[PDB]
């Protein structure tokens, strides 16, 4: 039926309706730190999120997305392995039912409690729709979340989760500053990949940050109270909405640090 993360419609079944699931540049992948190549030609990332305009937060049945106004160059990602300007359109997370799992990407097989994805599209393509038809159409900034001290900047997100508990629900979510979700260091690993959820399009340049951000146990607990189901349907907790690591195949993971 429609794709999900359950036993009968999960990642292992996606290939039936989306053959690209078994493609050549699928994400996420395991990042082997000893095989990753330090590339001195990689420029530092340039995250310019000061003019960011968040609009709303929505439970889409797979995760919750915080959407941004991308009609202009308000919040952009440049530099790093990218050529051109990429506009922030939305961010979301993937998390587990327990603290020891939840991230999509892993580092030396280590799984983190969750993973934040800041989605950006290449402006030379005009709109998000055209960008997903190009090999360099998207750039997703990935950040790992480990359970420890609370992250102040994530609280506004946590507090609003009650209003979007079920699939289809949305709430206004203006003036959110995404800079509060960034770690201190912008060191990263980068490799060409895909969306981690159907349609699994291979249009993404992944930029995974080395330094994870820490959030509290209470903060992550709030994520786990969301529902995959719509209002009135039987309750299915939204947990474990992550895709397991895929074969790296003919790709090399480059590091911006040594
Ligand atoms: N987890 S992740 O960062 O890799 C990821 C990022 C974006 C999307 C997305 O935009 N999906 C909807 C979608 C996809 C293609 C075309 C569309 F029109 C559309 F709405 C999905 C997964
Ligand atoms: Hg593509
Ligand atoms: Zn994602």
């Amino acid at each position: 039926h429609h794709w999900g993360y359950g036993k009968h419609n999960g990642p292992e079944h996606w290939h039936k309706d989306f053959p690209i699931a078994k493609g050549e540049r699928q994400s996420p992948v395991d990042i082997d730190t000893h095989t990753a190549k330090y590339d001195p030609s990689l420029k530092p990332l340039s995250v310019s999120y000061d003019q960011a305009t968040s609009l709303r937060i929505l439970n889409n049945g797979h995760a919750f997305n915080v959407e941004f106004d991308d009609s202009q160059d308000k919040a952009v990602l440049k530099g790093g392995p990218l050529d051109g300007t990429y506009r922030l359109i939305q961010f979301h997370f993937h998390w587990g039912s327990l603290d020891g799992q939840g991230s999509e990407h892993t580092v030396d097989k280590k799984k983190y409690a969750a993973e934040l994805h800041l989605v950006h599209w290449n402006t030379k393509y005009g709109d998000f729709g055209k960008a997903v038809q190009q090999p360099d159409g998207l750039a997703v900034l990935g950040i790992f979340l480990k359970v420890g001290s609370a992250k102040p900047g994530l609280q506004k997100v946590v507090d609003v989760l009650d209003s979007i508990k079920t699939k289809g629900k949305s709430a206004d979510f203006t003036n959110f500053d995404p800079r509060g979700l960034l770690p201190e260091s912008l060191d990263y690993w980068t490799y060409p990949g895909s969306l981690t959820t159907p349609p699994l399009l291979e249009c993404v340049t992944w930029i995974v940050l080395k330094e994870p951000i820490s959030v509290s146990s209470e903060q992550v607990l709030k994520f786990r109270k969301l529902n995959f189901n719509g209002e009135g349907e039987p309750e299915e907790l939204m947990v474990d909405n992550w895709r397991p690591a895929q074969p790296l195949k003919n790709r090399q993971i480059k590091a911006s640090f040594k």
